[PDB]
């Protein structure tokens, strides 16, 4: 793969590969679509629009939106005009929205309609500088001063060049979380989104133009920005995106082709989604699709969802790991090749190593921590200096993750050196879902850890200690849950105990927990 060069825009790049193609489908959702000709004009008004409301080259906005065709207008808008949107998870507080709005300093906000109720809570407690609200698809009445995706984009003529940024300027920002502390914001330059297109998208999964690619990994997760934005627009395939949650349903809905005239050929998700596929009663046969690649990411894939998956439909799914700190997968399965057990080997371009406890070599067949050295790592954590030097290494990116290398040269997942479970594929700190645990008046004390499912997928287990002289139901205990947490963070089951086992300090002993104690 060919750098890119040092002056490069990374939304420009994509504009201009697919000038050969101005009339096919880029992307059409459940009520649109555009063509790649389309797209590039409302990218290009869109860049118009944010520099004529005064925001400047290097600054933030934030992007809050669900997947649906104005979803890649604004990404590709702001970084068209060198502004840095921040794209972030539409199933978050208006809390943690509030701290992105300060962290950021977004200077406008461009908000799905369905999420303007949470936006709008955000703005009214933080002390934020947002100097407009695009909502796009309202869903309410606008308030005075706000103005609809649609107008804003159309009342402007299309910025005539783009920012003439750097390769290694900053480009666009996700966030993610640890097991406490606030989210951090991982900053992304120009080039590191063509890299893992090249690296990933064309050169291991073979994406090509005639694809249709449909992700159930939405488009503000590093994987599926990739799958669904930043590897179709590389090779000028056309994508699926769809607003609602995805169910098995909603995903064979899609599969058989009842949006858009279109039936997927990628298909991409997690395994917990995989094994609520295969589980379906209306599971789709072989002769009703059209896949030709299916993609997995985000937890480990157990052997036994990819085997009935190859059995049911005979596509193997492709799991690799990536990271929203590495933009995208760095070690993975291949189409031709699927191991399963293992996240496969190395991609041409990543550096893989495993350190033991003091940052030394770890024989085959031992687990050590793994670090990634390539060339689409974020640069920091924006405004933690602490939690940058501790990730970037020199260099390295240090993943979480502890791995095993296996004689043929695949790698085995051993488990995060954290305590976060990706639960859906997706971060749950237990920490969190235990601080929800000791609110309720009838709870005394709490433990969560991760606990395999009958599939062998990761799902929290929570441990009750109940406050003598209360009452508390397991049903009532539920309740309160569901109302607080989101649902991929829902304890899988909740035992309540006695004690839980502590050392002297009243640390608890979370691993005797998992020994089954
Ligand atoms: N296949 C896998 N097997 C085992 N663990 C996997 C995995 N893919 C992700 N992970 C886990 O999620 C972590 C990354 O989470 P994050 O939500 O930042 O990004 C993706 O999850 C992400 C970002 C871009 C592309 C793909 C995934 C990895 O450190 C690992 O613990």
């Amino acid at each position: 793969v060919t750098p890119p060069p040092e002056k490069f825009n990374f939304a420009e790049h994509l504009l201009q590969t697919n000038r050969v193609r101005p009339d096919k489908t880029a992307f059409v959702d459940d009520i649109s679509s555009l063509s790649f000709a389309q797209l590039e004009a409302q990218t290009r008004q869109l860049a118009a629009a944010l520099r004529a409301i005064g925001v400047k080259r290097e600054e933030r906005v934030l992007l809050l939106m669900l997947d649906g065709t104005d979803w890649p207008v604004a990404f590709l808008g702001a970084i068209y005009a060198g502004i840095v949107p921040v794209a972030v998870n539409t199933l978050l507080t208006a809390d943690d929205y509030a701290y992105m709005l300060e962290h950021s300093r977004a200077q406008a906000v461009l908000v799905s309609g369905a999420l303007h109720p949470v936006l709008k809570a955000a703005l009214t407690k933080s002390d934020h500088e947002v100097q407009r609200v695009i909502v796009s698809r309202p869903a309410a009445p606008l308030e005075p001063g706000e103005v609809d995706f649609a107008e804003f984009v159309g009342a402007h003529a299309p910025l005539e060049k783009p920012a003439a940024t750097q390769a290694d300027d900053p480009a666009f920002w996700l966030y993610s979380s640890g097991s406490t502390g606030r989210p951090k914001g991982v900053v992304h330059t120009h080039a590191n989104p063509y890299w893992t297109s090249e690296l990933y998208g064309r050169n291991t999964l073979h994406l090509r133009e005639d694809d249709v690619c449909f992700s159930a990994a939405k488009l503000f997760f590093a994987y599926g920005l990739g799958n669904a934005l930043t590897f179709p627009m590389t090779v000028g395939a056309t994508t699926l995106l769809m607003g609602e949650r995805p169910t098995p349903d909603a995903v064979f809905k899609r599969w058989l082709g009842g949006v858009g005239g279109v039936k997927p050929t990628v298909f991409y998700g997690a395994p917990t989604g995989y094994a609520g596929m295969l589980a379906a009663p209306n599971l789709p046969s072989r002769d009703q699709v059209a896949l030709r690649l299916a993609s997995s990411a985000g937890e480990a894939l157990p052997a036994e969802i990819g085997q009935r998956f190859q059995r049911h439909f005979g596509l193997d799914i492709v799991d690799g790991i990536g990271s929203t700190e590495m933009l995208h997968i760095f070690l993975s399965n291949l189409p031709d090749r699927v191991r399963y057990g293992t996240t496969g080997w190395p991609v041409p371009g990543y550096q893989i190593e495993l350190r033991g406890d003091g940052g030394g070599p770890v024989a085959d067949g031992e687990p050590g921590d793994l670090y990634i050295h390539g060339p689409s790592s974020a640069t920091m954590y924006w405004g933690n200096r602490a939690k940058s030097r501790d990730t970037f290494q020199g260099g390295w990116t240090k993943s979480g993750d502890k791995y095993v290398r296996n004689d043929d040269g695949s790698y085995t997942y051993a488990g995060r050196t954290d305590d976060m479970l990706k639960v859906s594929g997706i971060y749950v700190s237990p920490f969190e879902i235990e601080a929800t645990l000791v609110q309720h008046p009838g709870v005394l004390e709490a433990a969560v850890v991760g606990v395999a499912d009958e599939h062998g997928l990761t799902k929290p287990k929570a441990y009750v200690v109940p406050r003598p002289g209360q009452t508390l139901s397991e049903t009532e205990l539920k309740t309160f849950i569901k109302d607080r947490l989101a649902p991929y963070k829902y304890p899988r089951s909740t035992v309540f105990v006695a004690e839980l086992p502590k050392t002297a300090t009243g640390k608890i002993q979370r691993f005797k927990l998992r020994e089954g104690v």
